[PDB]
């Protein structure tokens, strides 16, 4: 459940920055979003997500259409919601959300929160797990996102790289 070649960041403090935002929802409640997704790997792991406003972080969040610039294009409403870079410099460890989905903060797909969850488990340097009840499964499904916490399985793949 570890991306190929086993790739990880050398640090645990690592810097964020939402780059845009998507006219689906208002821009605290992507930062919202994004914020709490990064907890959940937090609280399993030795990491701790620092945001800033401008200038490059060490993970990129856009919102992005189509062809952006990184030959991985978005394909247009529905299909990819999104995807990301494993750990490394430059776009690497980077996130990018299609900018055509409905995103959302509720279960109504789709929600924001749980795909940048797991777009963050690949930032990170997980691969996808075959455990459906595994945040990291290779297919969205909304889950409750109240009380919602890191599957197991997820906080195994992330320990094993990062304790
Ligand atoms: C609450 O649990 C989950 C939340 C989101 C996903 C998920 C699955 C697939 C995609 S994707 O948009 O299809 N991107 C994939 C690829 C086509 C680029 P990948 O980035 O996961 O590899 C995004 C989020 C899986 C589980
Ligand atoms: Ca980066
Ligand atoms: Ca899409
Ligand atoms: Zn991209
Ligand atoms: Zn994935």
């Amino acid at each position: 459940m570890l991306t190929p070649g086993n790739p990880k960041w050398e640090r645990t403090n690592l810097t964020y920055r939402i780059r845009n935002y998507t006219p689906q929802l208002s821009e605290a409640e992507v930062e919202r979003a994004i914020k709490d997704a990064f907890e959940l790997w937090s609280v399993a792991s030795p990491l701790i997500f620092t945001r800033i406003s401008q200038g490059e972080a060490d993970i990129n969040i856009a919102f992005y259409q189509r062809d952006h610039g990184d030959n991985s294009p978005f394909d247009g409403p529905n299909g990819i919601l999104a995807h990301a870079f494993q750990p490394g410099q430059g776009i690497g460890g980077d996130a990018h959300f299609d900018a055509e989905e409905t995103w959302t903060n509720t279960s109504a797909n789709y929600n924001l929160f749980l795909v940048a969850a797991h777009e963050f488990g690949h930032s990170l340097g997980l691969a996808h797990s075959s455990d459906p009840g595994a945040l990291m499964y290779p297919n969205y499904a909304f889950r409750e996102t109240s009380n919602y916490s890191l599957p197991q399985d997820d906080i195994d793949g992330i320990q094993a790289i990062y304790g």
